[PDB]
């Protein structure tokens, strides 16, 4: 940038999207994730969040995201507070701004999962504490960090690696994955129907990302050219079905890589038989379970980086 | 057994039913329960589960079982996570196996309360961490341990003691009680209508238990012969009513013992006026409140034995 | 497996052979090993086994296995108890079952090194605590884990890697190495005289392992075809000598790799001049000393995984 | 005693024989034993002996006595030092007095197992630290405390209880058992051949004990009159065989009690088929395994009482 910005410190920051993070900040997050995974497996117990509190607002319920936040925080002595759709209707009894100002005076950090990205922004703005996007219909940044972690565990590197996302290429998970890949110098291909091609404003921002990172970002509706030499095949649920049906990840599709080392990934939950076959997700190339475990380690890292 | 098996260590084990436990293992559990009750009453505070997490899946809600697990775990510094029927529909969005594999990578232990015994088995199988049956429509092992603890507190022994269960003699609570009694060398009588006689496969397994333990297990529809010399009269809720109506525990029934030292027990909740009268459950032979307190101490013991 | 089993938790488990462990469980063990090596080198001291006790029964004495168990346990505050052949003759004054039942009531864990695999099984069965095979004349699982750790340290991966074992290809160390390789997707070749070819029941079980892991397992009496492209050449002591003499690892043999990056490994002790020359084991391709250090880190990991 | 002595404090005392202890001191020891058993089973970890050292001199090796001392001391943070017959020949290179004076300047406590009672006395005299008799050919006081503990666990009392020792009624274990029983107000009968009747000086001292304790001590060669109403049948190894053969504990003998509640006890090891049949020791009246576990809890109690 004439003087390139290279700081890694994230104390006080929110995680609304990976677009707000430098490659150096994401690498730092991935170092922490890897280190916290090792401490967890080795049963080195720590109390990094002792005395702290996290309000978790779920406009849409998710057991995986809840479990990841809740175990990450509480293993370190923090107290997580589960606010369900029955507890909290954010537009309903009170303005979002009223609720955010109160939360800001009561807790150390807020996690939000729901619909509007605007909701998470105003939480951050009006609470004045770190806010974590645990999924909006625009972005799922914590999933992308876990996916990166998983891929790096498998190939020992990220900068080379070719990742193909199959199907609904504009959904929250596909979007965050594209960004994460671009930031880490990866070769990302979006493969699905033209009706569901990547968001174009995000795609163009990723084309600027990769000019500095030597990654690539691409789209095609053609399976054959997308998949050749893929190190990772990734997919997510479909919910027309008729446009998406051809982009099912099955054995045939995996073989189109030309590489036996290819892995299969899926944020979960999956509708087995639809976007991926039983045989693939339950078989030897699947890394969905490590990927799931890595949700927790990445979330813990985000909280460590931003609260301490 | 030619060489009799006598080990007591339970580290890593699940509690799906007391059928999976030796008398020596159950005695060890009851020693821990008694010791943890004394530490709790004396306000000797410990942190045995510091840093650990327990996922509690309630397919059917219960405040007593929830309170017992949740206080037991958290008094020792563990973090319990309440997953309600609104949080989690186990067949619904995901296979049980998908959910169990994820849980296995995130928490130290799982508690389940629900319908199918098969559900708890597959949790254990696919998670690979200790799973605790907090009631299925087959067994309620934690209730039986609390009942044993209570009876021993009252008579200072178990091996002699005559226990009569009145009414629905094949329900989850009656079944687990019969097993617990058989294991501890007790004289258990099941008393209710023939339509609701003990499960026969469990009854026969208890007849083998008692050959080694010098206990007895029996059934009769005749009140008079069941009750003579009972040290414990036990009952549970009824939900035909018409077959069960005669087996109400009232003052008349308690007097059929011929012993003033007889106690009354009831896993709770009770429908007072139906299976037991107000006068009995609220009167001087009732031990239902100690029995309730002992839910917590027994659950803590199971968790101590299996996690540490 | 229709639903693939993927849990990593090992609490309460014994280590009798790596045949009892999934690739995912072994990967988890190797993560812990690597992490405990780093804590040890960095002088981050922990007390993971404070208050615990380990009985070590040596039917055959070994200073390396003793040192590894004893330092691993005691660095973490555990107390190891050395029972020598002079202390303990397991068939002699008492049945093995009598001794195991007593041990089970006194210690947290048992290590056994001796002759019969059956001995270690009955220890596990009758004590009811975790038992660790520190070598039987069938398997040496702790050595294999240390070998894996060493190989991964050297090549940064395991799934590709070609390992050749030279000589007595059916001994305890060769057998456990073959299994470990098969589990981790490695290309293992057994090279020695046909009289000493791999155990056939274990070989066939490894052929099933590798169908899921994309490894390979093989035998040949021909040196030239075994060694081409080996990343690891491994050997062990010979105690006819006359069948084994040709399979000495010397400079000529190492050069048959065609790769300068090839390493040499040997569980120790070695009879230098016999199965390996001085020049090789003392020279620049030898990794025997790191491999020896890794005995301790792998043993600590097994104990962490199974006791905590 | 005109003023009856009733103190319980044992700080600094040795355990050479239970003859040196009042009933009140033994009751205090049994309270501690019971309490330390509960802390151990509940995994309440303490460090009562942190920084302390215990020299264990085994003139005769015993794995049970070694394990009990060594686990008891080290669970509490003490360091036990195993001196075997190969380490130490007490008459041989040095007078016993030279060795005792040195030990006295180096360790906190000495355990001795061997031949002469005089040896343990001079250890105590010349070291000036607490000395524990872990068996001499005169007394085995730690075994007797464990036996008492076991009996009390089974009957909830000691003062009533009828204990029959069968066979070699003058050996170390029989002698210490008689004393323990006399002290605790128990009804002890020695049953074996007249050639092996109780030591007469110890028998007479026990007749004085029981005048204050309301116990009884007796001998007969007649099985039938010994056994009627026995709550405990106890035996030990025989090494003429021909005098002892009739006093084998078998099923016939156990039935001569006339009580189903009778338990079987044996300090171990046993020669099954000789002094006791397989069927009895492996069957439902055997309490040998609890008795073995109680060695550790009683030893810990002796060390707590005398060192702290």
């Amino acid at each position: 940038h004439h003087h390139h910005h290279m700081s890694v410190n994230l104390k006080g920051r929110s995680l609304l999207t990976l677009l707000d993070f430098s490659p150096e900040e994401i690498r730092y997050l991935l170092d922490i994730s890897k280190q916290v995974k090792m401490e967890n497996r080795s049963k080195l117990r720590t109390e990094r969040f002792k005395g702290m509190t996290l309000a978790m607002i779920f406009e849409k319920r998710s057991t995986r995201t809840r479990l990841a936040f809740e175990t990450a925080f509480a293993e370190e002595g923090g107290h997580p507070i589960f606010l369900s759709p029955n507890d909290i209707h954010l537009g309903a009894k009170e303005s979002l701004e009223d609720t955010a100002r109160v939360l800001g005076r009561m807790v150390d950090a807020i996690m939000f999962r729901g619909y509007k990205q605007e909701t998470v922004e105003k939480l951050a703005e009006y609470s004045g504490v770190p806010v974590y996007n645990g999924l909006t219909d625009e972005f799922h940044p914590t999933q992308a960090l876990a996916d990166l972690m998983t891929i790096e565990e498998n190939f020992g590197r990220l900068k080379g690696v070719k990742v193909v996302f199959m199907g609904d290429t504009r959904n929250n998970v596909a979007t965050s994955l594209m960004i994460a890949c671009a930031k880490m110098g990866m070769n990302f291909v979006a493969c699905g129907p033209e009706e569901l091609k990547p968001r174009s404003d995000v795609f163009k921002r990723c084309q600027e990302i990769v000019k500095e990172t030597d990654g690539s970002v691409s789209f095609t509706s053609n399976l054959e050219e997308a998949l050749a030499g893929a190190d990772v095949v990734y997919t997510d649920v479909w919910a027309r079905m008729a446009l998406l049906k051809p982009y099912q990840v099955n054995e045939r599709v995996m073989e189109m890589t030309g590489k036996s080392e290819t892995i299969f990934m899926h944020c979960l939950p999956a509708v087995k038989g639809q976007e991926v076959t039983y045989e693939v997700i339950e078989g030897k190339q699947s890394r969905v379970w490590d990927e799931a475990e890595n949700r927790k380690h990445t979330i813990k890292a985000v909280m460590i980086a931003t609260l301490l």
